[PDB]
């Protein structure tokens, strides 16, 4: 019993972290086979983020320019290529310590595991969503940059993040690791503001499950809703639609604790119109979303 | 910037998780050097934990009664001796993955990471505090017994918690690596009532300063108060005295901020006795009391 925001085990992702400096500035490469990713502002003097132009910085840089360090051993350089916002740096040494992984591109809502490192190391490993606004709400100082965000499949790594940048607000922006940016954002130290960061609402009801299951339900009431009903509320609350694919994907949270899903919506619903009153669920004072369904399901359960 | 509750890297602790089974009973082992730590009460059935006689239960187990699988290897047990309520299981093989380690008695307040594991396989990590009551509230299910918490020192894992029991409350209880409960608590299946949760008041005023390092001022008060008077509110609030020995704990982030302990322990006074009024601090609706005055100083300089 009890329910803890938890992060995946780090070890195969703190086998795959590296040093990339080029010049003076260091930060964090992702050393898988005999390829290491890192963000492409790598290349930047902090000069060249007001503006900077990859491609022309990138001429000017040869595979000795890109310093690896993988422990305290150097790896040879022997290509770079930018793809997007990332270089793909080739090196002469396969990372024997490579885990099964995967690219994958996150939706929205999806939770995954940082690991925040510096200078090649892990500091930490804490647990994230995709903010509805493509933002991450991250722990990351300078040097932070080339963390990289994942989840595990039993044995196989997706890795669906790769930290890059912190708005003026001091939320996060990144990419995958295609080097393709979460939302609007770009590598540049430029005025970006973020949209509007509503409540994953799917996620919400999913704790609101994990509480049940872990015997909060103090919360629960006599009502029903529909999706209709429900959704003019969420609106009014800066909650996301919920969707009749959010309701299939609760399917087994409602058989597990045979609470429909519109019945906890609208118990949902009576929590953002009465608030919690000085009460706490899974000791929280705000409705968590940083849960997916199969995040509950994942640890209800007990998958390793 | 950016504030997240974060957990150690865990990839030194799950090189070190075994699954050890005693006849029908499996749960997790901390294999050191050929050494494995586990709960005594692997040898117990489930009727034997209602009244344990664990000197005479382990009177009728041999060294070959404990099956220890290491991924899917088998380890040789060659001893086995009771210390406290762990067993100590001699293997033939020292874990060549075994890290630079400590085993540590933490105080209340104190902050560590779990790796839950199942069947030696670990599920997740997430970051914990031993409550002043001696409990812990973590995420265990049937299986995770064994499990251990532990904090870092750059390449030093000191083992501080091994999971043992949930308490009826699910709130739950374990050992040092001694084997010593941490608390009142006994490996028995028998009623035990944890003591006043009361909050970490130290640990509150070290996330303070972390909300007005990472940009949350809007509780910084135009007030000042004593040890004295502060302590007065915060027995009333059930939160743990303040010393002079936690005001100079929190000296560095005192300096850093520019705010006066004190200071900051009068704008804690006001918010117990305003409340929070629906706004948020680091993204809480509560105070925060499972981060040290430690843990804020390496999250906000990022230690490695
Ligand atoms: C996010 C990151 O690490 N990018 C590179 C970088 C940015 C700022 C900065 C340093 C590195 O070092 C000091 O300041
Ligand atoms: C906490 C733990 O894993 N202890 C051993 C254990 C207790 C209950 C239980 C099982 C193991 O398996 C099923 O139920």
């Amino acid at each position: 019993s009890g329910f803890r925001k938890m992060a995946f085990p780090s070890g195969k992702v703190e086998g795959c972290m590296v040093q990339v400096t080029c010049g003076t500035t260091t930060l964090n490469g992702l050393w898988l086979d005999d390829v290491v990713y890192c963000p492409r502002h790598v290349i930047c003097t902090s000069e060249d983020m007001l503006n900077p132009n990859y491609e022309d910085l990138l001429i000017r840089k040869s595979n000795h320019n890109f310093l690896v360090q993988a422990g305290n051993v150097q790896l040879r350089v022997i290509g770079h290529s930018m793809q997007n916002c990332v270089l793909k740096l080739k090196v002469d040494t396969a990372n024997p310590k490579t885990p099964k992984y995967k690219f994958v591109r996150i939706q929205p809502g999806q939770t995954f595991s940082v690991l925040a490192c510096y200078n090649g190391s892990p500091s930490g490993v804490y647990q994230c969503a995709m903010r509805p606004n493509f933002t991450i709400k991250g722990s990351f100082l300078n040097g932070s940059c080339g963390s990289v965000g994942f989840n595990i499949d039993y044995d196989c790594v997706s890795f669906c993040y790769m930290h890059h940048m912190e708005l003026p607000t001091g939320v996060h922006a990144g990419t995958d690791l295609e080097g393709n940016f979460y939302g609007p954002f770009v590598d540049r130290q430029t005025a970006q503001a973020a949209g509007t960061d509503t409540t994953i609402t799917v996620n919400v009801l999913a704790w609101l499950y994990a509480a049940v299951i872990n015997g909060d339900r103090w919360f629960l009431n006599r009502f029903t809703t529909t999706l209709n009903d429900f959704n003019l509320v969420a609106m009014k609350y800066n909650y996301e639609p919920l969707t009749q694919d959010h309701v299939d994907i609760l399917g087994p949270l409602s058989a597990q604790t045979g609470i429909a899903v519109l019945d906890m919506c609208a118990s949902l619903k009576e929590l953002l119109q009465n608030g919690m009153n000085g009460r706490t669920i899974l000791g929280s004072a705000l409705l968590e979303d940083e849960f997916t369904p199969f995040d509950v399901v994942r640890q209800c359960s007990g998958v390793t």
